[PDB]
C-alpha cells in the first residue's frame, strides 16, 4: 500500500487565456506554439495589448496531477507558489480536485507565475510566462515521505530555466530510486530542450529518470535531426520507456525494441491545444500505476488528451473516470 | 456628438465559476438562481467546499458595458475594486474591451469583490457574492463629465446593498437629466427587489428612472403577484419605457400603452444562463442610443443574451458586431 500513485513537480502557474489572430504573434515576436520565458516588464506590456481574458489553474505536471486525480489515481504535486490571490486560486484548484498539495509560499514577491496564453483560430496555444515566485522552488520543498510513497515521480523540462529547482529534482531522484519507485520527465517545450539538451540526455543515460514523455517536435530537437525514425530509435536507446506523441496522428510508446502505435480519439473540434501532453501523460500514468499494458497507457493518454483539447483551459472540466468506463478502457 | 453612447454603474466583480450537482446547493443552503450575499467567512466556507474553478471578469452592469462596446457602442463603467491581482484582472478586462473606467482603487481592503457562481446540469446559475471592496462606492467616484456626456447611464438594483452606492446614483441622476440624458436600471435580481421594493417603485414614480429592465421573477416580485399580466400592466404605468424579459419565451417591450413582443433566438443547447439579463440590456441599451426602434431593440437584446448563454462565462468571447450583422440587425 503506497499513498500516492503519482507526484509530479513543476512551476505553478495561474493560466491568462486569450483568442488572438495570427498577426498578433507576428506583432508582438511571440514564437507560435511555444513556451516563451517573459519578465515583468514584458508581463506588463503584453498583458497592456491583450484582450478580456480567462483565468485558470495551469502548470504542466499541475495539469498532469490534476488529470491523476481526475481519471481516479492518487496524486501529490510540489510547487512554489506566492501568498497572493494568484497563489490561493492555484492551491484552492488543486487541492479541490483531490492532488496533495503542501507545498508553503515564501513570501508575496516575486508573485505568483502567470502564462498569458493566446489561442489562435487554428487551435495552437502560445505562452508568454513570467516566472515569479517559481523561482524559489528547492530542496527545501521536497517531501521526502511524498517521494519515498509514491510510484512515480514526474517532473517538468520547464524547471531547468529556474535557477534551484534542478536540485530538489535531483535529490527526488534519490530518494524515488532508494525506495524502488520510478522517475518520469517531460521534455516540456523543443525550446526548452534545446536550452538542456545535454543535460535532459544525461538525465536519461544516468539513469535519473526511466519514463520520458516527448511530442513530435520536442524529439526530433533533442536529437538536432529532421529524422523522426532516428529520433525514435535514439530515444528507446536513451531512457527505460519513451512515450511519443504525435498530435493527430496518436503516440508510440517505446521500450527496447518494443514498440506500440496508438490512435488519436475522434474529436468535435481543436478548441484549444493547452495541456494536451500534460493529460496524455496523466492518462499514460494512470495506467502504468494501475499495471496497465503499453498500449493501454498510451489509449488512455490519447483519450484523456483528446478531451482536453476540447475544451478552453488545460484541465479537463469533465469526468476522466466516467470517460474512460464509456471508451471502454476502465 | 456625445462621448458616451452607454454609462454603466454596479459592483465590480471578479466571477469564480463552477459546475455542480442539485444536491450541493441544498446541502449547502444557496438559493437556486439567485444572487446569495454573504460575508468574508462564508466565502471561505463555499470555497473550501468549490470544485476546480475558472475565474471570469464579472458585475452585473460590467458585463452589460462590455456588451455595448462589442456591439460597437461607446460605454463607460463606474465600479470600485481593490488594488490587488483580482482587480488588476478586472481593470484589464473591462479596459481592454474598449470601455472607459477610471475608478480608482482606494487600498488592498477590504480586497476586490469576487462571486462564487454554481452553474447546475440545466444551465441555472446561483451566485454567492462577497461584497468586499464594493462597499466602498460612493459619490466620490461620479465622474461627472462622464455622465453629462452619457446618452444613458444605466445602473444595478445591486447597487441598494452597499451603503453608500445609492448617494452616488442620486447624483448620477441629477446630472443626466440637467443634461437631457437618460436614466436606466435593472431590478436585478428578485429577492434584491424584495428588500427594495418601495424604493425601486419611487426611483420609477419619481422620475429618476426612464428605463426599467426586469425579467418575470423581477417584475413579479416587484407587485408581489403571480399574475404576470398583471405586472406587466403596473410596471408599464410607473416607468416611461419597460423591457421585460421572459427567458426562452423571448421578451416585451413596454411603452405607455404600446407592447412590443420579440422572440428568443433558438438555441442548441445552454451552457450557462449567467449574464443573460445583462447581454440583453446591453443589445437594447446599443439598439437604443443607435435611434433603432423598440422592437429592433428587444431583437439586438435577445440576440446578445441568446449568445452569452451559450458559453461559459458572462461576456460573450465572440464578436456581438458580426453577430448583429448577419442577423441584418447591423
Ligand atoms: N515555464 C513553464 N513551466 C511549466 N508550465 C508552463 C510554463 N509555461 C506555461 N506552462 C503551462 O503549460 C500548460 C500547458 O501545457 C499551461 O497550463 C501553462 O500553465
Ligand atoms: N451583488 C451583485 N451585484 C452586481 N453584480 C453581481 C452581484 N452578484 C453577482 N453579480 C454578477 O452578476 C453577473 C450575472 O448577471 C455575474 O457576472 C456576477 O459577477
Ligand atoms: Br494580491
Ligand atoms: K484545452
Ligand atoms: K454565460
Amino acid at each position: 500500500m503506497t499513498r500516492f500513485d503519482v507526484l509530479t513537480v513543476g512551476n505553478a502557474i495561474v493560466d491568462i487565456i486569450s483568442r488572438c489572430n495570427d498577426q498578433f504573434l507576428i506583432d508582438n515576436q511571440i514564437t507560435k506554439a511555444a513556451m516563451n520565458l517573459i519578465d515583468a516588464e514584458r508581463a506588463e506590456l503584453l498583458y497592456s495589448r491583450m484582450g478580456p481574458a480567462l483565468e485558470a489553474s495551469g502548470g504542466s505536471a499541475g495539469n498532469t496531477a490534476a488529470g491523476v486525480a481526475n481519471l481516479g489515481g492518487k496524486a501529490a504535486y510540489f510547487g512554489n507558489v506566492a501568498a497572493d490571490q494568484l497563489g490561493d486560486i492555484f492551491t484552492h484548484d488543486i487541492r479541490a480536485q483531490g492532488v496533495h498539495y503542501q507545498t508553503k509560499p515564501k513570501g508575496a514577491f516575486p508573485p505568483t507565475a502567470r502564462s498569458m496564453i493566446f489561442v489562435t483560430e487554428d487551435g495552437e496555444r502560445s505562452m508568454n510566462t513570467y516566472l515569479g515566485a517559481c523561482v524559489e522552488l528547492g530542496p527545501e520543498d521536497v517531501e521526502a515521505d511524498v517521494v519515498a510513497d509514491a510510484k512515480v515521480t514526474y517532473f517538468e523540462g520547464y524547471l531547468w530555466d529556474p535557477p534551484r529547482a534542478k536540485e530538489a529534482i535531483l535529490d527526488c531522484a534519490r530518494i524515488a530510486h532508494q525506495h524502488g519507485r520510478e522517475m518520469s520527465m517531460t521534455l516540456s517545450d523543443s525550446f526548452c530542450v534545446d536550452r538542456y539538451r545535454g543535460e535532459f540526455l544525461d538525465l536519461m543515460r544516468s539513469g535519473k529518470v526511466d519514463i520520458v514523455f516527448a511530442n513530435r517536435q520536442e524529439a526530433l530537437s533533442l536529437y538536432q535531426t529532421d529524422d523522426f525514425e532516428e529520433a525514435l530509435n535514439r530515444i528507446a536507446a536513451d531512457c527505460k520507456i519513451a512515450a511519443v506523441t504525435m498530435s493527430e496522428n496518436g503516440a508510440v510508446i517505446l521500450k527496447g525494441r518494443e514498440r506500440y502505435y496508438v490512435n488519436a480519439i475522434r474529436i468535435r473540434e481543436v478548441v484549444d491545444t493547452t495541456g494536451a501532453g500534460d493529460l496524455f501523460a496523466s492518462g499514460f500514468l494512470y495506467g502504468y500505476t494501475q499495471g496497465r499494458s503499453l498500449e493501454d497507457c498510451g489509449k488512455l493518454g490519447c483519450l484523456a488528451a483528446g478531451i482536453v483539447i476540447q475544451q478552453i483551459g488545460p484541465r479537463p472540466m469533465t469526468s476522466l473516470s466516467e470517460a474512460a468506463k464509456q471508451a471502454g478502457l476502465i
